[PDB]
């Protein structure tokens, strides 16, 4: 089957490329990275996080594999000495396929846009252009509070391990279909009020951004960064859409935050 | 069909509680304290959570209702000047099931015993004896952490506003079936070192505690309170069993964690 | 005794401030915003900083004062129906004098700069310039941390009810001679390795904040917020001077602490 | 002049013990743990707090030193292979001390008792006995706050280190003549209130806790901790006494917590 494997660049990274495309010349099997069925990764979880947003239109057609050539990531999850292995698995067709939960990001302007969706594996912020942050926050068409502070974070399950974590965030198992909503140095006093603790929200619940003031915004979606303009609502829920992993072999979720935060 | 009503016992929910029991004497309705289909708790939440644990053999038998005589509690959820439309409706049969994730825990031993198992509906927290508190954490067969601290928190959903929130844990909707887990005062330096964030487990997930040292622990139960001696294993998982509610009208969580912290 | 009055600029503020002067006008008392001994802020504490940021070159030779429009600020501290009692008493020379006190910030860069030294009275506050954000922090010329996260806060005493405060800094006594340093967002993993918690530190201790990468800075200081460029080095201390307040009545910084976040 | 040495006990403290005091016989240089004049502890930072809760009515007239037979304390202070070094510099007189703050802890009771009061190196805690716990937090004879919760923390400034650190408390220099009050697990809703955030409070500054409910309390003292009973105020402030240690050598306080926090 068509496969197709990104590199970080480096020396190290391109060279087990290389290595793994010849490898895969032995078998069928045949490189196409406009229609891939597989996506390796070579490199970090950003390495990662771009080759996913390459394929952001293709998901339900492809199944994902990171290779991690420092650490350790959260995405990849196999390392450089495991790569001939790799190859004989995935040419083998030896692998069940796993699912996560993606979070939906729509924002919405005044005429003349013109809506934008976005697709994020780790999380979207909103922070100001700079700016005092305020908004109105609204859970499924209820005023729940209007937010004073630096800005708003909403984690899928595997982005918990990342931005929602410096937040305070709780880390949710990535089997959990739900994202998780955390504050960024919220103002609290008798008369501005925030809940403060993390949210969590199930499929089908929509969280709503809704400016006070101040229209414009810093919009996040994992790596990408734009300064939004006119804006009206930001609209966050759970996608219907996952990513598919291929696995391969057992590496528990909870094995790898042992991993990166406790140690090994 | 067949009904009971616990009361606070201050004036004002004993006399709320004879009035829907006059009420509910002009339908059928039939009081029975021993195996009731429909538990009313008149008072707060402390009121509701004896309810519950009163009839915990009955669960899968049983409908839950509170009525709140001070605050708004997020287990009762009728203002008394309700009281009347309550019995109309629950007399008439006038109402939609809601079921709650609950909490199991298993608290094993050296012989004799002989082990205890609960369940909880808002949490189950350990402490030590007093006592330096250190436990092994193991999720699914494989050590996660040793903490060191004052104790652990697992809380389920609808517990998250309680004991949970006062911990830094994420508030979760409880149509999540999940368990959360937060520190208490973690010691962390060089040397020892806990994962910090809240962690959330889904359905299957077993969280097991394990002496280091010290074998004896104060755990707690929702409002119960026990020193357990001679502990091998404390056990955490979703339970299998569900509490069920009897509504009735629209009261969003969202709404209720609004009304409770927000305001109104 | 020269004074001069600023004011938020909104109706009510102006009115008040004319009545001031008018008021003024019956004793001697000289305006004059050149070379006040008297700076009167009329609004909120936006305004008492930017009255301190005015005439932050005469603070020795000035005495400040707060009147709120509205809340009910940490500089001001006088309520308009109070503003006759004031005027006659600031014309009679009749307060003693307290002093907090203030940051010094210096930003060195590599040639050209011509390092800039500021004073603040809230904090100074270091971000990216967008951009992964990792300085090294050094204290007291030795190497203490490498921080990776959103940015730093160092406040003054009488800044940790602000933006100290949604960091989870402590709230400090401004009779304390110190600067409290706290987080944003800090990454902690078994790799990257912050302190976390917020660091109180004496007068003549020197925190020193320099670039990993990435030598462009976005540099807060009060309400002033500046990219600088190819920064080598940024320098906090608690200043050699103070600001000083004409009292007057009692008016207890933790009263003012309660009044602001518990109630009143 | 007079010495003692207590140790922890275990084959190691004991050996570097006896090693010390043989050479101690070749200067002059006296043992007497009646009336020392200096005490040095041998093990870690417990044993340490234990010398100083022995000699805690001669402190004017003595100066303590660590060792630490493991990690590295904030107490000791010195690696057991500077021993000799450490006999040789104590005998010929050669050091400055250096005092850190203490607290003081006031109990009263009702009729018998009959106040009590303690010092404290690390800190005092209150929690109730089991048991919600409500105090009233009185600073300066005004109402602040009624607290709800687990208890709460009144830490000195090397105390921050300890158990201040595990509750989000600031890690304070100790030429800082200050204490710092931590909550534990505070219940926070629209109508229980409390600040949330640490307080550090200066000297002459009185803390005052009292009893809503409730008159039974928990109480620690560093390693003590004891149930009071009929308790009518807890009193906090900082000690007018202090700790002496000598020093010796440069061993700066942010280079102890980089060491114990950080690495090495
Ligand atoms: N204060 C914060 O915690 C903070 C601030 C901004 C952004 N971020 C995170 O960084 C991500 C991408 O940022 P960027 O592109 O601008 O580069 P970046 O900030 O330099 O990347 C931050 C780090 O996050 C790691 N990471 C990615 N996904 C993760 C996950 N699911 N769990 C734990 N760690 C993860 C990356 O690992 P690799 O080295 O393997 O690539 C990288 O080292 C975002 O999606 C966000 O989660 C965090
Ligand atoms: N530091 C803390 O946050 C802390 C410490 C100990 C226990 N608790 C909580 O108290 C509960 C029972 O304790 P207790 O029997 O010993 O009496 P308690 O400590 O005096 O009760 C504590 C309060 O918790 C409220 N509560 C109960 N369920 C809740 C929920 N799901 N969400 C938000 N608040 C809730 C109760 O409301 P009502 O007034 O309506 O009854 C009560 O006022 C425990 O299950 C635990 O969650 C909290
Ligand atoms: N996430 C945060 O907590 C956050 C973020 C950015 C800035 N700030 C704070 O805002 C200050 C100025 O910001 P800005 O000029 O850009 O306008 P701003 O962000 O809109 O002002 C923020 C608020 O801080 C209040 N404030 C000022 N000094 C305070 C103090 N010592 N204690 C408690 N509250 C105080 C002001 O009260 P008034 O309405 O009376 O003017 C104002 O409402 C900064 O010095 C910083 O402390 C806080
Ligand atoms: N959750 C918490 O953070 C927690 C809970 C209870 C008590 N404590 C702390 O433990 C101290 C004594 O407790 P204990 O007698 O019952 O024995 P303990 O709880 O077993 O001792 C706790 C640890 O605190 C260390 N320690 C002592 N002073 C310190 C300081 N100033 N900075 C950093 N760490 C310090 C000790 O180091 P050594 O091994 O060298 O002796 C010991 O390992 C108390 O004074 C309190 O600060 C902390």
């Amino acid at each position: 089957m068509k496969y197709m494997i990104t590199s970080k660049g480096d020396e190290k990274s391109d060279l087990l490329r290389l290595n793994m495309i010849a490898g895969f010349g032995e078998y069928d099997m045949e490189y196409d990275d406009v229609e891939p069925e597989i996506v390796i990764s070579i490199g970090g979880d950003g390495t990662f996080l771009s080759a996913f947003h390459q394929y952001e239109e293709r998901l339900d057609e492809i199944a994902f594999i990171g290779i991690h050539t420092g650490h350790l990531g959260f995405y990849a999850d196999w390392r450089p000495a495991e790569a001939d292995k790799l190859v004989k698995l995935l040419a083998k067709g030896e692998y069940q396929k796993v699912s996560y939960p993606l979070l939906k990001t729509t924002v919405k302007y005044g005429i003349g846009k013109k809506e934008a969706t976005y697709l994020a594996l780790n999380e979207s912020t909103v922070k100001s252009s700079g700016g005092p942050f305020v908004v109105d926050v609204v859970i499924n068409d209820i005023h729940f509070e209007r937010f004073r502070g630096d800005g708003l974070c909403m984690s899928t399950p595997s982005g918990t391990t990342a931005y929602n974590k410096s937040l305070g965030g709780a880390l949710m198992h990535p089997s959990i279909e739900a994202m998780q909503l955390t504050e960024m140095a919220s103002i609290n006093n008798r008369v501005y009020r925030t809940i403060g603790s993390p949210l969590v929200f199930p499929k089908h619940h929509v969280v709503s951004l809704q400016p006070v003031n101040d229209k414009d915004f810093q919009i996040s979606v994992d790596h990408l960064s734009i300064l939004h303009r006119d804006v009206q609502e930001i609209r966050y829920e759970v996608s219907a859409k996952k990513i598919h992993f291929a696995r391969f072999r057992s590496f528990p979720f909870w094995r790898r935050v042992h991993d990166s935060f406790i140690e090994d």
